[PDB]
Protein backbone atom coordinates (compact mmCIF):
# COMPACT_ATOMS: atom_id res chain seq x y z
CA UNK A 1 0.00 0.00 0.00
CA UNK A 2 1.15 3.81 0.50
CA UNK A 3 3.49 2.50 3.53
CA UNK A 4 2.58 -1.11 3.48
CA UNK A 5 2.56 -3.92 1.31
CA UNK A 6 -0.30 -7.11 2.36
CA UNK A 7 1.68 -10.32 3.54
CA UNK A 8 -2.16 -12.15 3.71
CA UNK A 9 -5.96 -11.36 4.43
CA UNK A 10 -5.80 -12.64 8.16
CA UNK A 11 -9.57 -12.69 7.70
CA UNK A 12 -13.09 -10.46 7.85
CA UNK A 13 -13.20 -9.71 11.17
CA UNK A 14 -16.44 -7.70 13.34
CA UNK A 15 -15.54 -4.44 11.75
CA UNK A 16 -13.82 -5.34 8.44
CA UNK A 17 -10.89 -7.00 6.48
CA UNK A 18 -7.98 -8.17 8.46
CA UNK A 19 -4.11 -8.37 6.33
CA UNK A 20 -1.20 -9.44 8.31
CA UNK A 21 0.90 -6.28 6.61
CA UNK A 22 4.85 -5.20 6.55
CA UNK A 23 5.75 -1.44 6.68
CA UNK A 24 7.86 -1.26 3.90
CA UNK A 25 9.59 1.63 5.45
CA UNK A 26 9.92 -0.28 8.87
CA UNK A 27 10.09 -3.69 8.51
CA UNK A 28 7.64 -4.18 11.12
CA UNK A 29 5.16 -7.32 10.62
CA UNK A 30 1.75 -5.87 11.91
CA UNK A 31 -2.23 -6.90 11.52
CA UNK A 32 -4.17 -4.11 9.48
CA UNK A 33 -7.69 -3.65 9.79
CA UNK A 34 -9.71 -1.53 7.17
CA UNK A 35 -12.98 -0.09 8.90
CA UNK A 36 -16.31 -0.07 7.31
CA UNK A 37 -19.41 3.17 6.37
CA UNK A 38 -19.25 6.66 4.12
CA UNK A 39 -18.04 9.20 6.71
CA UNK A 40 -16.42 7.55 9.77
CA UNK A 41 -17.52 10.17 12.92
CA UNK A 42 -14.76 12.32 14.03
CA UNK A 43 -15.82 10.90 17.32
CA UNK A 44 -14.72 7.72 16.77
CA UNK A 45 -11.50 9.38 15.49
CA UNK A 46 -10.70 11.13 18.86
CA UNK A 47 -12.26 7.76 20.99
CA UNK A 48 -9.92 5.39 19.32
CA UNK A 49 -7.03 7.28 18.92
CA UNK A 50 -7.21 7.48 22.87
CA UNK A 51 -6.78 4.27 22.99
CA UNK A 52 -3.04 4.43 21.47
CA UNK A 53 -1.91 4.82 25.19
CA UNK A 54 -3.82 1.79 26.52
CA UNK A 55 -0.67 0.06 26.54
CA UNK A 56 -0.15 -2.93 29.16
CA UNK A 57 1.75 -6.35 28.18
CA UNK A 58 -1.41 -8.24 27.92
CA UNK A 59 -2.80 -5.91 25.49
CA UNK A 60 -2.63 -5.89 21.72
CA UNK A 61 -1.02 -2.85 21.03
CA UNK A 62 -2.73 -0.03 18.58
CA UNK A 63 0.37 1.02 16.97
CA UNK A 64 -1.61 3.71 14.91
CA UNK A 65 -5.10 4.96 13.58
CA UNK A 66 -5.15 6.16 9.96
CA UNK A 67 -7.79 8.52 8.94
CA UNK A 68 -6.71 9.22 4.98
CA UNK A 69 -8.39 8.98 1.70
CA UNK A 70 -12.17 9.36 3.80
CA UNK A 71 -11.42 5.78 5.12
CA UNK A 72 -9.85 3.75 8.63
CA UNK A 73 -7.20 1.89 9.28
CA UNK A 74 -6.07 0.49 12.70
CA UNK A 75 -2.66 -0.92 12.73
CA UNK A 76 -1.95 -3.40 15.69
CA UNK A 77 1.14 -5.05 16.75
CA UNK A 78 0.95 -8.93 15.23
CA UNK A 79 0.42 -11.98 16.60
CA UNK A 80 0.42 -15.35 14.65
CA UNK A 81 -2.70 -17.40 16.18
CA UNK A 82 -5.63 -16.51 18.28
CA UNK A 83 -7.12 -18.91 21.29
CA UNK A 84 -9.99 -20.27 19.05
CA UNK A 85 -7.40 -21.99 16.83
CA UNK A 86 -5.56 -22.95 19.72
CA UNK A 87 -8.34 -24.54 21.78
CA UNK A 88 -9.15 -26.42 18.21
CA UNK A 89 -5.45 -27.42 17.71
CA UNK A 90 -5.95 -28.80 21.55
CA UNK A 91 -9.15 -30.49 20.99
CA UNK A 92 -7.46 -34.07 21.44
CA UNK A 93 -5.59 -33.79 24.90
CA UNK A 94 -7.20 -30.37 26.05
CA UNK A 95 -5.00 -27.57 27.66
CA UNK A 96 -3.24 -28.18 30.46
CA UNK A 97 -4.55 -26.68 33.54
CA UNK A 98 -1.24 -24.65 34.39
CA UNK A 99 -1.75 -22.75 30.86
CA UNK A 100 -5.10 -22.13 31.55
CA UNK A 101 -4.50 -20.86 34.49
CA UNK A 102 -1.87 -18.70 33.34
CA UNK A 103 -3.83 -17.40 30.46
CA UNK A 104 -6.94 -16.91 33.01
CA UNK A 105 -4.17 -15.10 35.41
CA UNK A 106 -3.18 -12.90 32.76
CA UNK A 107 -6.00 -11.89 30.76
CA UNK A 108 -7.46 -10.89 34.53
CA UNK A 109 -4.29 -8.86 34.76
CA UNK A 110 -5.66 -7.24 31.33
CA UNK A 111 -8.99 -6.29 32.11
CA UNK A 112 -7.59 -4.81 35.46
CA UNK A 113 -5.56 -2.56 33.93
CA UNK A 114 -8.20 -1.37 30.97
CA UNK A 115 -11.21 -1.38 33.68
CA UNK A 116 -9.14 0.82 35.88
CA UNK A 117 -8.59 2.84 32.94
CA UNK A 118 -12.87 3.14 32.81
CA UNK A 119 -12.16 1.27 29.22
CA UNK A 120 -14.28 -1.72 28.39
CA UNK A 121 -13.83 -4.28 26.02
CA UNK A 122 -17.75 -5.45 25.46
CA UNK A 123 -17.44 -8.11 22.80
CA UNK A 124 -14.43 -10.47 24.61
CA UNK A 125 -14.22 -14.03 22.45
CA UNK A 126 -11.77 -16.71 21.80
CA UNK A 127 -10.95 -15.17 18.32
CA UNK A 128 -10.47 -12.04 20.27
CA UNK A 129 -7.43 -13.31 22.12
CA UNK A 130 -3.87 -13.42 20.44
CA UNK A 131 -1.35 -15.81 21.74
CA UNK A 132 2.36 -15.95 20.91
CA UNK A 133 4.74 -18.18 21.74
CA UNK A 134 6.25 -17.10 25.11
CA UNK A 135 3.19 -18.23 26.82
CA UNK A 136 1.34 -14.52 26.80
CA UNK A 137 -2.02 -14.01 25.87
CA UNK A 138 -3.25 -10.77 24.60
CA UNK A 139 -6.51 -8.89 24.33
CA UNK A 140 -7.17 -7.37 21.09
CA UNK A 141 -9.84 -5.03 20.33
CA UNK A 142 -10.72 -3.17 23.75
CA UNK A 143 -12.65 -0.01 23.54
CA UNK A 144 -13.33 -0.73 19.70
CA UNK A 145 -17.32 -1.43 20.94
CA UNK A 146 -17.80 1.69 22.78
CA UNK A 147 -15.84 3.56 20.00
CA UNK A 148 -18.44 2.07 17.44
CA UNK A 149 -22.09 2.06 19.47
CA UNK A 150 -23.30 -1.69 18.72
CA UNK A 151 -21.64 -4.39 16.55
CA UNK A 152 -24.88 -5.90 14.73
CA UNK A 153 -22.38 -7.60 11.93
CA UNK A 154 -19.38 -7.72 10.43
CA UNK A 155 -19.20 -6.17 7.12
CA UNK A 156 -19.98 -8.84 4.99
CA UNK A 157 -23.46 -10.75 6.06
CA UNK A 158 -21.29 -12.69 8.70
CA UNK A 159 -23.26 -13.94 12.04
CA UNK A 160 -22.22 -12.84 15.36
CA UNK A 161 -21.63 -14.82 18.24
CA UNK A 162 -23.77 -14.69 21.39
CA UNK A 163 -21.79 -17.09 23.13
CA UNK A 164 -20.02 -14.57 25.80
CA UNK A 165 -22.47 -12.07 25.97
CA UNK A 166 -23.42 -11.45 29.54
CA UNK A 167 -27.24 -11.66 30.85
CA UNK A 168 -27.69 -8.09 31.39
CA UNK A 169 -26.87 -7.06 27.83
CA UNK A 170 -29.24 -9.86 26.69
CA UNK A 171 -32.24 -8.30 28.65
CA UNK A 172 -31.83 -5.21 26.90
CA UNK A 173 -29.60 -3.33 30.00
CA UNK A 174 -28.42 0.09 27.97
CA UNK A 175 -25.42 0.80 30.23
CA UNK A 176 -22.24 -1.77 30.17
CA UNK A 177 -20.73 -2.10 33.11
CA UNK A 178 -16.71 -3.70 33.62
CA UNK A 179 -18.84 -6.84 34.78
CA UNK A 180 -19.96 -8.17 31.42
CA UNK A 181 -16.19 -8.37 30.27
CA UNK A 182 -15.66 -11.00 33.64
CA UNK A 183 -19.01 -12.64 32.19
CA UNK A 184 -17.52 -13.16 28.72
CA UNK A 185 -14.13 -14.30 30.54
CA UNK A 186 -15.97 -16.86 32.60
CA UNK A 187 -17.68 -18.39 29.38
CA UNK A 188 -14.25 -18.21 27.78
CA UNK A 189 -12.49 -19.89 31.09
CA UNK A 190 -15.26 -22.58 31.09
CA UNK A 191 -14.49 -23.35 27.49
CA UNK A 192 -10.48 -24.26 27.90
CA UNK A 193 -11.76 -26.00 31.13
CA UNK A 194 -14.37 -28.62 28.99
CA UNK A 195 -13.25 -27.77 25.49
CA UNK A 196 -16.71 -27.29 24.43
CA UNK A 197 -18.73 -23.50 24.39
CA UNK A 198 -20.70 -23.17 27.90
CA UNK A 199 -23.31 -21.10 26.60
CA UNK A 200 -23.54 -22.06 22.44
CA UNK A 201 -26.77 -19.84 21.59
CA UNK A 202 -28.37 -19.77 18.24
CA UNK A 203 -29.94 -16.68 18.98
CA UNK A 204 -30.26 -14.02 21.47
CA UNK A 205 -33.30 -15.94 22.96
CA UNK A 206 -31.99 -19.54 22.68
CA UNK A 207 -28.96 -17.50 24.41
CA UNK A 208 -30.60 -16.24 27.16
CA UNK A 209 -32.33 -19.43 27.66
CA UNK A 210 -29.38 -21.48 27.85
CA UNK A 211 -27.71 -19.72 30.42
CA UNK A 212 -31.15 -19.97 32.32
CA UNK A 213 -31.29 -23.67 31.79
CA UNK A 214 -27.37 -23.76 33.51
CA UNK A 215 -27.44 -21.24 36.31
CA UNK A 216 -31.23 -21.41 36.66
CA UNK A 217 -34.20 -18.43 35.85
CA UNK A 218 -32.86 -15.14 37.51
CA UNK A 219 -34.97 -13.91 39.94
CA UNK A 220 -35.42 -10.83 42.58
CA UNK A 221 -33.69 -12.38 45.03
CA UNK A 222 -30.54 -13.73 43.09
CA UNK A 223 -30.57 -10.58 40.64
CA UNK A 224 -32.41 -7.21 42.32
CA UNK A 225 -34.18 -5.41 39.44
CA UNK A 226 -34.11 -8.15 36.87
CA UNK A 227 -37.65 -8.27 36.76
CA UNK A 228 -38.16 -4.51 35.57
CA UNK A 229 -35.29 -5.23 32.85
CA UNK A 230 -36.28 -4.18 29.13
CA UNK A 231 -36.53 -7.27 27.90
CA UNK A 232 -37.50 -9.22 30.76
CA UNK A 233 -40.83 -11.25 30.37
CA UNK A 234 -42.78 -12.76 32.83
CA UNK A 235 -43.52 -15.57 31.02
CA UNK A 236 -39.71 -16.67 30.93
CA UNK A 237 -39.90 -20.46 31.75
CA UNK A 238 -38.41 -21.09 35.41
CA UNK A 239 -35.85 -23.51 35.12
CA UNK A 240 -33.85 -24.89 38.30
CA UNK A 241 -30.20 -23.80 38.92
CA UNK A 242 -27.83 -26.99 37.89
CA UNK A 243 -25.11 -28.36 40.11
CA UNK A 244 -21.62 -26.08 39.29
CA UNK A 245 -19.77 -30.00 39.89
CA UNK A 246 -21.95 -30.76 36.70
CA UNK A 247 -21.01 -27.67 34.56
CA UNK A 248 -17.19 -27.70 33.83
CA UNK A 249 -16.20 -31.15 35.09
CA UNK A 250 -13.32 -31.99 36.27
CA UNK A 251 -12.15 -28.10 37.62
CA UNK A 252 -10.93 -28.24 41.28
CA UNK A 253 -13.46 -26.33 43.75
CA UNK A 254 -10.56 -23.48 43.74
CA UNK A 255 -11.61 -23.05 39.73
CA UNK A 256 -15.47 -23.81 40.23
CA UNK A 257 -15.45 -21.05 43.31
CA UNK A 258 -13.56 -18.66 40.86
CA UNK A 259 -15.99 -19.41 37.82
CA UNK A 260 -19.34 -19.08 40.08
CA UNK A 261 -17.82 -15.62 41.15
CA UNK A 262 -17.59 -14.56 37.13
CA UNK A 263 -21.12 -15.75 36.09
CA UNK A 264 -23.07 -14.45 38.69
CA UNK A 265 -26.09 -13.32 37.49
CA UNK A 266 -25.90 -9.70 39.09
CA UNK A 267 -23.22 -7.86 37.68
CA UNK A 268 -22.92 -5.71 40.79
CA UNK A 269 -22.38 -8.98 43.08
CA UNK A 270 -19.74 -10.27 39.83
CA UNK A 271 -16.31 -9.99 41.44
CA UNK A 272 -13.86 -7.54 39.72
CA UNK A 273 -10.66 -8.72 37.65
CA UNK A 274 -8.77 -6.90 40.51
CA UNK A 275 -10.38 -9.53 42.85
CA UNK A 276 -10.46 -11.99 40.86
CA UNK A 277 -6.61 -11.98 40.73
CA UNK A 278 -6.51 -12.35 44.56
CA UNK A 279 -8.54 -15.64 44.29
CA UNK A 280 -6.93 -18.85 45.90
CA UNK A 281 -7.27 -20.32 42.39
CA UNK A 282 -4.35 -18.44 41.43
CA UNK A 283 -1.93 -19.48 44.34
CA UNK A 284 0.17 -22.13 42.52
CA UNK A 285 0.08 -20.02 39.14
CA UNK A 286 3.15 -20.21 36.53
CA UNK A 287 3.67 -18.68 33.00
CA UNK A 288 4.11 -22.50 30.90
CA UNK A 289 5.37 -21.94 27.31
CA UNK A 290 2.81 -23.64 25.20
CA UNK A 291 2.94 -25.55 22.06
CA UNK A 292 2.39 -23.42 18.90
CA UNK A 293 2.35 -24.81 15.55
CA UNK A 294 3.07 -21.96 13.30
C1 LIG B 1 -8.42 -11.40 11.85
O1 LIG B 1 -8.24 -11.05 13.20
C2 LIG B 1 -7.02 -10.67 13.69
C3 LIG B 1 -6.02 -11.66 13.94
C4 LIG B 1 -4.72 -11.30 14.46
N1 LIG B 1 -3.80 -12.21 14.70
C5 LIG B 1 -4.07 -13.67 14.82
C6 LIG B 1 -3.89 -14.37 13.49
C7 LIG B 1 -4.92 -15.19 12.96
C8 LIG B 1 -4.76 -15.84 11.71
C9 LIG B 1 -3.54 -15.65 11.03
N2 LIG B 1 -2.52 -14.86 11.52
C10 LIG B 1 -2.71 -14.24 12.73
C11 LIG B 1 -4.45 -9.91 14.72
C12 LIG B 1 -3.24 -9.49 15.22
N3 LIG B 1 -3.18 -8.34 15.95
O2 LIG B 1 -2.23 -10.13 15.02
C13 LIG B 1 -5.45 -8.93 14.46
C14 LIG B 1 -6.73 -9.28 13.95
N4 LIG B 1 -7.61 -8.36 13.74
O3 LIG B 1 -8.89 -8.64 13.69
O4 LIG B 1 -7.24 -7.10 13.58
Amino acid sequence: MENFQKVEKIGEGTYGVVYKARNKLTGEVVALKKIRTEGVPSTAIREISLLKELNHPNIVKLLDVIHTENKLYLVFEFLHQDLKKFMDASALTGIPLPLIKSYLFQLLQGLAFCHSHRVLHRDLKPQNLLINTEGAIKLADFGLARAFGVPVRTYTHEVVTLWYRAPEILLGCKYYSTAVDIWSLGCIFAEMVTRRALFPGDSEIDQLFRIFRTLGTPDEVVWPGVTSMPDYKPSFPKWARQDFSKVVPPLDEDGRSLLSQMLHYDPNKRISAKAALAHPFFQDVTKPVPHLRL
